[PDB]
């Protein structure tokens, strides 16, 4: 992978894996979420970053997810390359904004595109911030000046606020508890278990009958390698919604909550 | 990644990724295990491979052991070429080597190895492969011995026993999710790896660096399956492993582990 011309953009190819697949031989949301954050890491790194500043790691401060949005069009097959497009920008002192554009590097048709949005916390206390004028100087250099959005329409999905599930649900996972290969290089678990629990509630006869279209994730408090979560789902309709909601086995506290699109094959 | 000039061998260069690693910036096992899988996926895509004549008879590849060696596990970053390949054990089953490289460096960094037994799909009966399949496969094969663990009386062809109750250490209810789950819904091999390893203790892992790990496959885990991890110290530090059913408590894997202090 490297920058674009301009260098307010990374792009990188990647071969599809065999062990990446799902039952379809094409790739599951999970991977795509991964090559996401790979993807988006190396961007981080070709610029000088480790996605912290200098004013970041004197004041304990790091990026926390707060929404991943991904919609996907074409699942890459068993073999075929992936290119992704990923690029920042600044939403003012609410955060920081990452887009992405998946395209087929045969035809050149995008296959997919996902969009996240970021915000600053004190590493320690786990307090959320507004982002300072001199952390926002240190990074705007990155981002595009001119607004470059990967869901530009007047009313798309990727905005709109998300329900809590109530009980009963319809469906449910229990008792899915994270292993080391769940955990990250810091020891906390990787955004994409979430997505995988999430969708662990779906019904089987869904997951053999559908594709993932959509997925709006909101992210509301990290769960520690000793926590056990609770996976829910309720349909909420041709085409398949779903509500979701990852709450603690124990007390309830609720980790996150989402919808899934599907549609049939 | 492509065929070695004598097209007796499989080499292939992956860059390692920032979720492949652990606490350390290293890739983990599981990582490395994934990219012998990968390889050797595409060492049989290669050749043009799952396997050929064997279908109209139900007959499929299962692993009976694998046994894998670390002395450096590489960077975030670092590039790693594996090169594999293919034997014949007479008429017992299949192995399948592995050499891992640095590509800067050239030195090996690991090495691993595999016994591959043939049994039909559906009823999963064990069986010795036929002539006329062990000769269709036999011209991808090098003819003379090429073995990545050749030192006589070595890790990789160990009995291991079975591990006495009580434990010293357990992990229980581990069930398996669609990510643990390959493209024909099977459990794939490298979640046993990572559910042998859940139950050493986390100061163990923070202090050492996993060296060998030899591993018996014995029955498959479904997806509605529920594993308990069994592990004892038997002492560098070693230990012997089990992975039983949560129930009626039948054997699915047994396995050993080597750690070198950090
Ligand atoms: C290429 C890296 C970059 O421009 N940035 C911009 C500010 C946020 C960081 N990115 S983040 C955590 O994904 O929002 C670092
Ligand atoms: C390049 C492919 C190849 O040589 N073979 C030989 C027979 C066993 C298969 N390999 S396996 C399943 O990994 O044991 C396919």
């Amino acid at each position: 992978g490297s920058l674009t011309e301009d260098g307010l953009s990374y792009k990188e190819k990647f071969v599809v894996r065999s062990y990446e697949v799902g039952s379809n031989k094409t790739a599951t949301v999970e991977t795509i979420a991964n090559l996401l954050q790979e993807v988006g890491c190396n961007h981080a790194q070709s610029v000088g970053f480790s996605a912290t500043t200098t004013t970041m790691r004197k004041l304990h401060l790091i990026w926390v997810t707060a929404r991943m949005h991904i919609e996907i069009y074409k699942y890459p097959a068993w073999g075929d390359v992936v290119e992704i497009e990923t690029w920042c920008q600044s939403e003012g002192r609410i955060g920081t904004r990452r887009d992405w554009i998946l395209k087929d590097s045969v035809t050149g048709e995008v296959t997919g595109r996902a969009t996240s949005k970021w915000v600053m916390m004190n590493q320690d206390t786990r307090r959320l911030q507004k982002v300072s004028d001199d952390v926002r100087d240190e990074y705007l250099v990155f981002c595009p000046q001119e607004p470059r959005l990967a869901f530009p329409e007047e009313n798309n999905r990727s905005l709109k606020k998300i329900p809590k599930l109530e009980d009963p649900a319809q469906y449910s996972m229990i008792g899915l508890k994270p292993r080391r290969a769940d955990l990250d290089m810091n020891q906390h678990v990787n955004n994409v278990t979430y997505i995988g629990w999430v969708l662990e509630s779906i019904p089987q006869e869904i997951v053999d009958t559908h594709e993932l279209q959509v997925i709006t994730l909101d992210y509301r408090r990290e769960c520690q390698q000793d926590d056990v979560v609770d996976s829910l789902t309720t349909t909420t309709s041709n085409d398949s919604q779903f509500l979701h909601l990852l709450r603690l086995s124990g007390d309830g506290q609720e980790i996150n909550r989402g919808t899934t699109l599907w549609r049939k094959k």
